[PDB]
DNA sequence: GGTTGGATGGTAG
DNA sequence: CTACCATCCAACC
């Protein structure tokens, strides 16, 4: 069981570097701009010179602007990076045909066939790294071990433009002195929830009862963490697929008014049908983030696929229903497409 | 255990 | 923020 996990360095902000190579060795800040008062939104990426002063993904742009007004701020042509991204997954493919893609900047090979050992994986890892740079000029950080986790952590280690191999030995020393924060899948909140309760490293979850675990952080992650602490996590490298496809866009203000919301709600359906391409969903869900931050889904499931027109007037009915149940003015809206054929 | 309800939170790029 | 998944009461074949 050998894994070859690849990961595209500060990807979005990195592609803007290669595109405009007069944008480099400098603070770059890829941004999703919301629309409201004189900028507003949140960071989706920043290169390392940016995020060495704190300007990291998901923080209000005004901070990014109040730590690095120096910086370069660029919008977020997610389409574009997608283009460039897909092209990489082809290269990752050539060298092993069990390519589990995850996020736009990430993917895993189960190369256990075109390697006899780990020495040879490093050599390959350099190959891939050398082919992705050559053809698209994008540095990426490979990571290698027994499993998609250890593979990922090893990348988390020498993260920017790097390559590491966690054999079995280092597999075991991590578990003891690897923090639950640094354990992929586990975002902070789970960690801080665990952090609070005396609970830091991953192995500590073996000195703790199970029902006092799914009674805080839940099963999937309860077991998931206990399995790697036991080490019995070496589960498969299988491709990923999309259930939902949505777009909740920010309105001009807060509106209890069928007509006010409509074009925003129709603009969503619109773009939602950009990203959907050839495919055809059975179910639809009209999302609403209110005045405050409540979230007010109502939805509908068919025994057929939906068609865009159908998708508009059904959306409204599903919106009408938000207004004789909610009474609070609504300040964000969108749609969602579950259940594909 | 399936399956369609909706409300929240957690994990990302 | 935008996007997507998981996650947990609630009905009910
Ligand atoms: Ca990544």
């Amino acid at each position: 069981g050998i894994v070859l996990f690849v990961d595209f360095d500060y990807f979005y902000a990195q592609v803007e570097e290669v595109l405009n190579p007069s944008l480099k060795g400098k603070p770059v800040v890829v941004c999703v701009f919301s629309g409201r008062f004189e900028d507003s939104g949140a960071v989706a990426t920043a290169n390392y010179e940016a995020r060495k002063f704190g300007v990291k993904a998901g923080i209000p742009i005004v901070e990014a602007k109040k730590i690095l007004p120096n910086a370069v701020y660029l919008p977020m042509r997610k389409e574009v990076y997608q283009q460039v991204s897909s092209r990489i997954m082809n290269l990752l493919r050539e060298y092993s045909e069990k390519i589990e893609i995850a996020s736009i900047d990430e993917a895993y090979l189960d190369i256990s066939d075109k390697v006899r050992d780990y020495r040879e994986a490093y050599n390959l890892g350099l190959e891939i790294k050398n082919k992705i740079l050559e053809k698209e000029k994008i540095t990426v950080t490979v990571g290698i071990s027994k499993n998609k986790v250890f593979a990922k952590i090893a990348a988390d280690m020498a993260k920017p433009n790097g390559i590491k191999v966690i054999d079995d030995e280092e597999v075991k020393r991590l578990i003891r002195e690897l923090d639950i924060a640094d354990v992929p899948g586990i975002g902070n909140i789970t960690a801080e929830k665990l952090k609070k309760l005396g609970i830091n490293k991953l192995v500590d979850t073996l000195s703790i009862e199970f029902d006092k675990l799914k009674g805080m952080i839940g099963e999937a992650k309860a077991k998931y963490l206990i399995s790697l602490a036991r080490d019995e996590y070496n589960e498969p490298i299988r491709t990923r697929v999309r259930k939902s496809i949505g777009r909740i866009v920010t309105m001009k203000r807060n509106s209890r008014n069928l007509e006010e919301i409509k074009p925003y709600l129709f603009r969503a359906i619109e773009e939602s049908y950009y990203k959907l391409d050839k495919r055809i969903p059975k179910a639809i869900h009209v999302v609403a983030v209110t005045e405050d931050l409540d979230i007010v889904s109502r939805g509908r499931t068919f025994p057929h696929g939906i068609s865009k027109e159908t998708a508009y007037s059904e959306s409204v009915k599903l919106l009408q229903k938000i207004l004789e149940e909610d009474e609070r003015k609504i300040r964000r809206i969108g749609v969602r497409f579950s259940k594909f054929i």
